[PDB]
């Protein structure tokens, strides 16, 4: 793996061993802050402008002012890849509520850029679908316990015992026997992987329905998968007691996995 | 005011100027953590055992292990009051998700004890009730904006357009014309001030109903008030367009304010 030498705090490259915040930061005291996370390959953060747009939208929703414009943040991110001498990386952006003279009032958010090594494994996909559970409904990390204990590696939620509700971590998709792709709607552009995969499905001539999913629809679907930054397209083989196909990646899920890699390749060709 | 010289990080008294966490702390990266906040007067944290019990319960709910038992944490808190040479103080306890070798897995929570000066003003109460709004339903600090903009200093929530829902920051009480005190129920002991004030009301021979409050009940109440650690008993003079009495503290709210001071005096007599 790779020694990461530097993070970035408020536009200054800081050796990892000195990368600290004073405990008056409102993320420490009150968990007030936003983040984004994205990959880089061949020295380029993937779909970067979409991630940065999401990051600036998240900040404005919390009334936190990012201390640099998008072009400047983009420069800092590329400057940090070059300083750490990595071509493949995970990049975390953090905007805290910042240092507050009174432990409550945001007065100046703190901006962190952190960097991680990816194993070659990060870019590979399993033919074996994962096993998840449904669950009525901090919440997300708390839930790791219940999850591992039940022999699942993730979950989706049911609402009023009726409606599938996505976790924070992933977008959830069904493929119906007629090859209709079904996924929850969005008010504004949140899922970056979700967007590239819906685009790839429609370009391939698949029907994509963006709508509420009823619990009964898990029993009608041929395939189930997640999208996320880290997973890309990840096949779900089992939901509670429901096996999808033989538990291995479905036909459309496999096609969308390959088309997503195509979207990442096409993105990198424009860099 | 008072120079605070020291905080406590993981059982070590640290000069405030050196009190920092490495950015791998999961409170910085993911807002994963708990806290408690309480006052001290005459060199004693108020109702300390109830606050510590709440703190240990909050931690166990997030599967975070506090590195010291209750007696040891209590010692650290008194040792910090003595090191800062303060008799009147605000004390914040923070337990973060801690430093994680992979930015996701809690591996060792970090414990912070921070200390603040109280103005003599912190112990005084206003005869003038505050002005709040109702509102359908991070959320809490985000809401300061809407609040100040509407000429309110706080809010309570309405659920399904039907039921009063308390904010995180305060417990909400009505006093009906027959002097029935009404407040939302609790599953386990959360509000410390709430508990002392309900105890004081019942000892005085008032009826206290712990139950769901319907929106229509704001129109039937003679008085409205908040309890919290910082506010003690705080009169609410106006909710949206509803003035309570002439906007000044009601009879029962004033009696409960005096009885709460009595509970604090009695507590300090046992120290
Ligand atoms: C540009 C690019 N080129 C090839 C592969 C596959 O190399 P091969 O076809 O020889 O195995 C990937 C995989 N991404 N996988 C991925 C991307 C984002 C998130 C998760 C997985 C890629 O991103
Ligand atoms: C022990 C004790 N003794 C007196 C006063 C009042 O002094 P006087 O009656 O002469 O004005 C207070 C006020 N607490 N107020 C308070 C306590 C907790 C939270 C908020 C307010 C007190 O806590």
């Amino acid at each position: 793996g790779h020694m990461i030498k530097y993070y970035n705090i408020n536009g200054q490259q800081v050796p990892v061993e000195n990368a600290t915040l004073h405990v008056s930061d409102l993320s420490i005291l009150r968990g007030y802050g936003i983040f984004d996370y994205f990959l880089a390959r061949e020295g380029h953060p993937l779909f970067l402008d979409d991630y940065l747009n999401r990051f600036y939208r998240s900040a404005a929703e919390l009334y936190l002012e990012i201390p640099f414009d998008k072009a400047e943040l983009r420069r800092q991110i590329y400057a940090l890849l070059q300083a750490n001498e990595v071509r493949e990386a995970g990049i975390r952006l953090v905007l805290t509520g910042g240092y507050s003279p009174d432990g409550y009032t945001p007065v100046n958010p703190n901006l962190l850029i952190m960097m991680y090594d990816l194993p070659a494994s990060a870019w590979e996909f399993s033919a074996q679908g994962i096993k998840i559970i449904t669950h009525p409904f901090s919440t997300g990390i708390r839930m790791l316990k219940t999850i591992k204990e039940r022999g699942a590696t993730d979950l989706i939620y049911v609402d009023q015992g009726e409606w599938i509700r996505e976790s924070a971590r992933s977008n959830f998709f069904l493929v119906m026997p007629d090859n209709t792709i079904v996924t929850a709607d969005e008010k504004i552009l949140w899922g970056i992987t979700r967007r590239q995969v819906i685009d790839a499905a429609r370009e391939a001539g698949y029907a994509v329905e963006e709508r509420r999913i009823h619990i009964t629809e898990l029993d009608q679907a041929r395939e189930a998968f997640f999208t996320s930054t880290i997973k890309g397209v990840m096949a779900i083989g089992q939901i509670d007691d429901r096996v999808f196909g033989d538990g291995t990646i479905g036909k459309v899920t496999q096609e969308l996995q390959d088309l997503f890699v195509g979207k990442v390749k096409a993105y990198l060709e424009t860099c």
